């Protein structure tokens, strides 16, 4: 019996899953590889597992693609990325562990380029293409995760590798004119002092105005103003951060926009349980897709007990916000195909102070729900306390029991009949400590009351949303048994959490809208779809 296995998120039939690997589209087929343990529910014996799709939702298995079978990767096949060469040919750059336990960079390419599912991959010699040594002095124990490579205006390829030198994180950048002979640049594309190791780095352009994706090597088209994103997975904090800036192709550096620092004080893709993010360019739809690894919030005991660990968020479409300050994400449209044609709809319903509204007629552990909340009188929101800068510390300081002028209001997902178990995703609104009348919208994902099992990770997640509370506040949540993916302000803030209820399972879960704030807020619209299982 498996109450926590997802009905429609990507996870292997069994065992431990980890980083998403070399995602790509080839011959109109979507590919996903991933770090897999073929014989355990913990990390180990790590190989590139492999599934394919035509819609990014239903995945067909294939035997592992990249596994230890040569000096350059004999002690493991760590993370990496697929580049698609200008002639449509796809290649994987991945980190392998050698006889000396050194992290080195290997190329792998398909052996049958006419196989539409690219089942078997051949590797060099002359692998490794990139390795630490005495001359470059790269930390052999911290040199992993090559990105998708991009082609410069000087016919030379660039690729970065996450690394660190003495508690300074950097994107070690290599150049190559043939994709076979790679040479280290004197200086990295970017670095941050005091940040740890830089894992799973990503580097890609975005249009300044538009929802569409940009091919990874593009400079034009003239005219069209581009912006560049550098994303890192910060090993110490265990979060993925990105910064928006410009790519000086002359110096071959990355320059973060004024109002950013790549270490710590940066925006996250996701303010909950989300790690080792990776994007690819979906040439089929001209969109950039972001893959993300949500690991397990239960005990390791539980993981080995259920015999699997780790899921993948449903893929996000990602693009720049109009104001240029952050990225927007939104679950790929395809996932909406999983919705039943029946749809529970509630409109213009008032939530008085301290109220809640059950929403029936849905499979409440496997569902998609979208709400529009309208605030009646913004002059009623409490002025935000002076030293409240961390949105995670606000949500954890004040639970749904503590009441604000406006908020807490939102959804209670994965909830038991009598509410002993519930996961609350919600908003609070404040007036800011500014001379201009600006409001601060808080999004929380509180899971302290989430499950009766006590040794689950009940960490509460939190985020600010850049939306105007004059217009109605939008909240979506994908609910899938042991995962909720909350989206605030139409993708302006995303929180993934992991939840393991003992009561709120299958038949026995709701599903509430609620409001415990001082002022009564209006539910403008509520759509709830039951969700069919994938694959
Ligand atoms: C893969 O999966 C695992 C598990 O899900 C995950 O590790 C967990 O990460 C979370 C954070 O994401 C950790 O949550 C913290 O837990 C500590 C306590 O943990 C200790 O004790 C437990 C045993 O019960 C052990 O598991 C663990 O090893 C530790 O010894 C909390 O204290 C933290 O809460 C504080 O900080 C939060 C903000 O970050 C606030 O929300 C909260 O209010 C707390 O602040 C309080 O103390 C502050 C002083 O430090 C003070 O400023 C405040 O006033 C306040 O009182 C936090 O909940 C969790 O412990 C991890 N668990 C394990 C098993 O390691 C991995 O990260 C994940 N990996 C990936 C790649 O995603
Ligand atoms: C090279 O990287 C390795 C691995 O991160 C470093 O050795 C680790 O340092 C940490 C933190 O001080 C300690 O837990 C251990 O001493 C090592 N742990 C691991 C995970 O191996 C080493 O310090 C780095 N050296 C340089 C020159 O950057
Ligand atoms: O599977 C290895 C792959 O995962 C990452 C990030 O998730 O590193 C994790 O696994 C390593 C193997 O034990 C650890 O050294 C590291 O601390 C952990 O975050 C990638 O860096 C790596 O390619
Ligand atoms: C490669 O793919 C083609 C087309 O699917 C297939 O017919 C062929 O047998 C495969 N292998 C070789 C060695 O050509
Ligand atoms: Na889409
Ligand atoms: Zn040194
Ligand atoms: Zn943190
Ligand atoms: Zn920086
Ligand atoms: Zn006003």
């Amino acid at each position: 019996n498996q109450p926590y296995r997802t009905g429609f998120h990507f996870q292997p039939p069994k065992n431990w899953m980890n980083d998403p690997n070399g995602p790509m589209i080839y011959k109109g087929i979507y590919h996903l590889f991933y770090q897999w343990n073929p014989k355990g529910a913990v990390w180990g014996n790590i190989v590139w597992a492999h599934s394919t799709s035509t819609d990014l939702i239903n995945w067909d298995p294939h035997p592992p693609a990249i596994f230890p079978s040569a000096p350059f990767d004999i002690n493991g096949c760590w993370s990496g990325s697929a580049t698609i060469l200008p002639n449509g040919k796809p290649v994987i750059l991945y980190t392998g562990i050698d006889p000396k336990n050194q992290q080195v960079q290997n190329i792998a390419e398909p052996k049958n380029l006419s196989d539409p599912y690219l089942r078997e991959w051949k590797k060099s010699p002359l692998n490794p293409l990139m390795a630490p040594d005495a001359v470059n002095g790269i930390n052999a124990s911290s040199f992993r995760d090559p990105t998708t490579a991009w082609l410069g205006q000087d016919k030379k390829w660039r690729v970065i590798i996450g690394s660190k030198i003495h508690r300074r994180g950097l994107a070690i950048t290599y150049t190559s004119k043939d994709f076979l002979k790679w040479e280290k640049s004197p200086e990295p594309l970017h670095y941050d002092d005091g940040s740890g190791m830089w894992e799973c780095p990503d580097f890609f352009p975005v249009t300044r105005f538009g929802s569409n994706g940009v091919e990874t090597s593009s400079f034009g088209e003239p005219n069209e103003i581009l912006k560049h994103v550098l994303k890192i997975s910060l090993a110490d904090t265990k979060h993925d951060y990105y910064t928006i800036g410009t790519y000086d192709r002359v110096k071959d550096k990355f320059v973060p926009d004024n109002g950013f620092k790549m270490d710590g004080t940066a925006p996250r893709y996701d303010y909950g349980k989300y790690y080792a993010s990776k994007t690819f360019f979906d040439s089929a739809k001209n969109r950039r897709i972001l893959w993300g690894w949500t690991n397990e919030s239960s005990s390791v005991e539980d993981d080995v007990e259920k015999g699997w660990s780790g899921i993948q968020t449903i893929p996000r479409k990602i693009w720049l916000d109009r104001s240029g300050k952050q990225l927007i994400q939104w679950p790929v449209r395809e996932v909406e195909r999983l919705r039943t044609k029946q749809v529970k709809n509630l409109r213009n319903k008032v939530l008085k102070s301290g109220s809640r509204l059950e929403v029936y007629g849905v499979t409440a552990a496997q569902a998609d729900v979208e709400v529009l909340f309208k605030v009646r009188d913004l002059e009623k929101a409490d002025v935000i306390e002076p030293s409240w800068t961390d949105p995670q510390l606000i949500c954890s300081k004040m639970n749904v029991s503590v009441k604000s002028g406006l908020g807490p209001f939102g959804l209670m997902v994965l909830a038991s009949k009598n509410l002993e178990e519930y996961t609350s995703v919600y908003f609070r609104i404040f007036k800011a400590r500014q001379n201009s009348n600006k409001y601060v919208v808080l999004m929380c994902s509180d899971q302290s009351r989430s499950s009766l099992k006590e040794d689950n990770d009940k960490t509460t997640y939190g985020a600010f949303v850049d939306i105007n509370p004059h217009q109605p506040l939008s909240l979506r949540a994908l609910i899938d048994h042991s995962v909720v993916e909350s989206f605030g302000g139409k993708g302006r803030a995303c929180i993934t959490s992991r939840v393991y209820p003992k009561l709120a399972i299958g038949k026995s879960s709701h599903l509430f809208a609620f409001n415990y704030g001082y002022q009564s807020v209006d539910v403008l619209n509520l759509n709830a779809w039951s969700m069919n299982s994938a694959q």
